[PDB]
């Protein structure tokens, strides 16, 4: 049961032994988590290169979240307050109607193998796929292990670039099926193992053979349906807000001023969940951006309809590169407990996941936004940092002030006026 | 002195000391990175909301850097090994040029203030820029503290869309100069007081009232020069790496595949500085890429050409949404002994050196994929 009540209330340590009775942790797993340091310095300098510490950010747990029926809790780590609060507030909304339904395509991630020095691209194209089954081979033949786990080299595609400022060229794809594996480790080493055959047909100069971040072959969907009546506020009606919900979604798939702070909200719940397991949080977000900008215009990620029946209709169809196995994701010792929270046994489970927590995000704030204003909700969490670029000496009285600014008034510009009010006259 | 000989021998511990002497910090300022657990639970029960502990990533330090003539150490944190080798590897070759030369504009950034309802967009549009001044006034009132430092509203750019799904809409641009500070929670205030009065001029319903992360009036620049005996190896010629970077280089300004894992590697050195530094790591993202598809094509953020000297030339210039008084920025212990560590005075400071770090990433990645 992801439902936690009070659990807002709990402090952190009463929170974290809630969560283990729940999912029924070890008292070493609890550890990890209660007491500093869950990465000893050995590891950390294992991984990145002049290490000379560790960087800390808050770990949090999403609730209410319903895959597919399923119950799960989501770990995230970010800085930003609000998030949590929000994605935590829409998964309990979506709970009323059947939670989020997801669904995923084959882990297909493609390597690029570009080619140089073809006076004859376009003739030399047809060579590559007349010869297909010959490179494909070549392909599997590296990795062994990936073809017995039911992945490997697939199909592959090549296309062509004549007009090109350092000439025509050659580019072609390796569409590799790898799995529970963000696979770019696995993909560029296929590339390298049939970059020299593929000379050796074209006639050409192999240039870069790296992968593609833009995965938009290892898709991830999640949809989610709200009633007029949950969205039903004091002020507004339910009605009432589902349509300033769809006049903000619109606008984000026009203007892509908009579009860049509404894609922005729905990473603000991806990255954390990518953080958290470990993996790579630059790739995604490389992969989403990039897919929002197919169509020669940047647009929403996320659409937002409202069926024959009257309910708000969203969806969240974007590329997850995301991983298992990964580099270290293995390695940090609390990236492995998230996934164990998770209860994932695929990364395409992960996958899932992920983007049901950006689909909830960014109704939150789109709710939010067109409900009134945002800073009635965002600022009073974020009440407390700003009480800190007030409060000069003397930080102790920044609880205090929070609690007192927190009247639907919060701001820098009256958070500065009411330290008087309690220094001096 | 930012060059650190046999850095990446010595031992974690060991690099501290070496750069805690450097630096000049206070043991208890090292003890923040010697110890584990800089921040206390109390601190992260107050950022986030159903915090239960916290996560560690490993932080870095990158050398040789030279910004303007200036040395700098720069602080990075990630989980992916070489970035900070490549990054580190590509200043030091740098150096020899005369490091990085930066820029950067007014710190920039505008509030977007949708209006539905209007059966005149157009018209409506100039009646906001005939009372524009008035409506500039409005915004300043409301944060004191900000012109008092030089910041407040600048400008409004009044912007239509007659052919809309649902409807034509009225787009209004607070042009605001916030200042040290990403200035999210600045302007989108700002765009609250002002909404009533627009209503009062238009006669349309306001609906959004949020910012835009595509800040492209908040533009970070960096330069380099690498001269081709420097990127000369043992197999490879020195002109010839310099024709195998400007083939990947062209490889992504045409493709959007390869744009996408170019641009990947520029921000695979400007995000760990933005997490170090407790800044927002997804405001930079989302502007990074809108900026690389503002031509109706997602293409190439830095550039490669070979001047007319023969020396290979990089650019970087995108838009850089940072600060120095941020949420997270004055929160955060490690956050704040970063930018110490940096030394910069200002946000825009923190920008140069951000772009710096992206386009030496992107020049490291290029070459490694260009020999072999
Ligand atoms: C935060 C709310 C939900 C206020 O919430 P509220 O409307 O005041 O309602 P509430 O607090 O009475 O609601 C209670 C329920 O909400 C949840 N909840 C509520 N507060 C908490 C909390 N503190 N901690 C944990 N859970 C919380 C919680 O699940 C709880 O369930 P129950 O207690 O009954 O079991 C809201 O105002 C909101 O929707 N905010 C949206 C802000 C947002 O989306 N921020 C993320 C970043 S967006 C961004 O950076 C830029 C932007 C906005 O342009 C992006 C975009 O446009 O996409
Ligand atoms: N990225 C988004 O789409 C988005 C949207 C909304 C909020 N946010 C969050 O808001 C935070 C950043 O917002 P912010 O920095 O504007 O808010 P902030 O409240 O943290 O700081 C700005 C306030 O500090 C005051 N101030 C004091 N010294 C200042 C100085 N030297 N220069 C400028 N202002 C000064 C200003 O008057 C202003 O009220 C980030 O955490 C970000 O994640 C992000």
């Amino acid at each position: 049961d992801s439902r936690l009540p009070a659990f807002r209330n709990l402090s952190p340590a009463a929170r974290l032994d809630h969560i283990g009775q729940l999912l029924g942790l070890s008292h070493d797993d609890v550890s990890l988590l209660a007491n500093a340091g869950a990465l000893p310095m050995d590891i950390a300098n294992g991984m990145i290169e002049n290490v000379i510490g560790t960087f800390e950010l808050p770990y949090a747990v999403a609730s209410n979240f319903q895959i597919n029926g399923r119950d799960v809790l989501v770990p995230l780590v970010v800085e930003e307050p609000s998030i949590v609060a929000a994605a935590s507030y829409m998964a309990k909304l979506a709970r009323a109607n059947g939670g989020f339904t997801t669904s995923s395509s084959a882990p297909l991630m493609h390597a690029q193998v570009q080619i140089v020095g073809i006076q004859d691209p376009l003739n030399a194209r047809l060579s590559l796929l007349r010869r297909k089954d010959e490179i494909i081979e070549l392909a599997n033949r590296k990795d062994q292990l990936l073809n017995s786990l039911g992945g490997g080299c697939r199909d592959i595609e090549v296309h062509t670039f004549a007009d090109t400022p350092r000439g025509p060229m050659l580019v072609a794809h390796l569409i590799v099926d790898v799995r529970d594996a963000m696979g770019a480790n696995t993909v560029n080493t296929m590339a390298e193992a049939v970059a020299p055959l593929m000379e050796a047909i074209t006639g050409g100069q192999v240039r870069l053979r790296i992968l593609s971040n833009l995965a938009d072959l290892r898709l991830a969907r999640a949809q989610v349906r709200i009633t007029p009546q949950q969205l039903e506020t004091a002020e507004f009606s339910g009605e009432a807000v589902i349509e300033g919900i769809l006049d903000a979604y619109a606008f984000a798939a026009v203007d892509p001023y908009r579009a860049a702070t509404h894609n922005k909200g729905i990473m603000n719940g991806i990255d954390p969940l990518i953080v958290a397991t470990g993996n790579d949080w630059r790739a995604v977000e490389a992969g989403a951006h990039a897919y929002a900008c197919r169509s020669g215009h940047y647009g929403s990620l996320t659409t937002w309809e409202k069926d024959n029946n009257g309910h708000l209709v969203g969806t969240l169809e974007m590329p997850m590169p995301v991983g298992l196995v990964g580099g270290a994701t293995k390695t940090h010792p609390l990236a492995q407990l998230s996934l164990r929270i998770l209860g994932v046994k695929t990364a395409q489970a992960l996958a899932e996941i992920a983007v049901a927590v950006g689909l909830a995000q960014n109704l939150g704030a789109m709710r939010a936004l067109a409900t009134e204003g945002i800073q009635r909700g965002h600022m009073a969490l974020h009440a407390r940092n700003i009480a800190v670029v007030a409060g000069a000496r003397g930080d102790e009285v920044d609880w205090v002030a929070r609690q007192l600014v927190e009247y639907h008034d919060v701001r820098a510009d009256r958070a500065v006026a009411l330290l008087k009010q309690k220094r001096g006259q």
